[PDB]
């Protein structure tokens, strides 16, 4: 049996849950009878990405309906969908194409998790849980719920829930301290930057195998450029609930995982409105999209020399902005050191 503490064992089981992967696929409207979990491949997935890129361009540039039809058929022949009774939606609007891009990002992470699960179980000595754990190449510890550390994170959760995000309250079930192999080393130069902040990143549970094993990643050149409010990078929030939203929990499935990462933001190219950044201005290290509401700066604290904006949310006096709440973007994967993973209970 495993010598990993119960919470960590539970975590590993959650991350590698096969039923979760299938449910994710079903929700994406994939036909699991024609495309089962065990048939997902990296190559076939990458290919869908090019079709979506092409059809997005066609729509954007006013190509022919038949170009669009032709591309739509190719996508669906490659990735079989089940629309049940309904007629298959064509790939002729950008909102839908972006939804499909999102699906592909999730499928890739699911392929990663499934391949890891099914590989390298050769050692009959070690408990399967520990074998799977080790595949995450991440040192994980339970943070004691009655430590100053735990106390600070709990407050960050408590205080920074948004007003408009009132469908649920949020309880911290468990806090893991995590350290991905080689990440400290990768991050080390950015310790020289100022304005290092501890920020939220939410994703579906089914992404965590890829995230822990591979770190947070920036979208391929191959993926359409159209859906990203501030270009392709890694996005974080200072309001717990704006990130928690991206867990895709439900009353039916109320348990999610969310990250806190130290993010080396340096000098922030502050923005109000959409813009596809490809290069950052002179001596800027990150982007901040400014929001109408943000934690009160007067409450911000320091955890291990990283800023924790755990104040209750207040008006920022900025109105000429689209966003309701802040978000922060970096453009180099090395500018992130993940610090904690929280198991969250969404009380709807
Ligand atoms: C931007 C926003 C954000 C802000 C702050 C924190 C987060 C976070 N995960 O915590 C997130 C987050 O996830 N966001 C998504 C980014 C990807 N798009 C999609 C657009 C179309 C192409 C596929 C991607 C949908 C919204």
């Amino acid at each position: 049996k495993s010598k990993l503490a119960k919470p960590i064992q539970d975590l590993i089981k959650m991350i590698f849950d096969v039923e979760s992967m299938k449910k994710a696929m079903v929700e994406f409207e994939i036909d699991l009878q024609k495309m089962p979990l065990g048939k997902l491949s990296k190559r076939q997935i990458q290919s869908a990405y090019s079709i979506l890129n092409e059809v997005q361009q066609a729509v954007s540039d006013g190509g022919s309906e038949s170009q669009i039809l032709d591309l739509s058929n190719r996508f669906y022949t490659l990735i079989p969908h089940d629309f049940g009774m309904k007629k298959p939606p064509l790939l002729s609007n950008l909102e839908y194409i972006q939804a499909k891009v999102q699906m592909l990002d999730n499928l890739l992470d699911i392929e990663v998790a499934y391949s890891l699960l099914r590989g390298g179980n050769e050692d009959g000595d070690k408990d399967p849980i520990d074998i799977n754990y080790e595949k995450l190449r991440t040192d994980i510890k339970v943070v004691d719920k009655d430590s100053e550390e735990a106390k600070i994170i709990k407050q960050y959760v408590k205080n920074t829930h948004a007003a408009t995000h009132n469908a649920y309250d949020l309880k911290v079930v468990e806090i893991f301290r995590i350290e991905r192999e080689g990440e400290s080393q990768r991050y080390k130069p950015f310790k020289q930057l100022h304005n290092r902040q501890l920020l939220w990143h939410g994703s579906r549970t089914t992404n965590f195998a890829g995230i822990l094993s591979q770190g947070l990643r920036i979208a391929p050149p191959e993926a359409p450029v159209t859906g990203y409010m501030f270009g392709k990078g890694i996005y974080f929030a200072d309001m717990v609930s704006k990130s928690a939203n991206y867990c895709h929990t439900s009353q039916a499935d109320p348990i999610g995982l969310i990250l806190l990462g130290e993010v080396a933001l340096g000098n922030m190219y502050e923005l109000k409105n959409a813009s596809h950044i490809t290069k950052l201005p002179k001596g800027k290290h990150s982007v901040k999209g400014l929001g109408k509401t943000a934690p009160d700066p007067t409450a911000t604290t320091t955890l291990d020399g990283v800023e924790v904006p755990l104040g209750n949310g207040i008006s920022t006096g900025i109105n000429d902005t689209c966003l309701l709440y802040n978000e922060y973007i970096v453009y180099d994967v090395a500018q992130v050191n993940l610090k904690y993973l929280l198991k969250l209970k969404f009380n709807y």
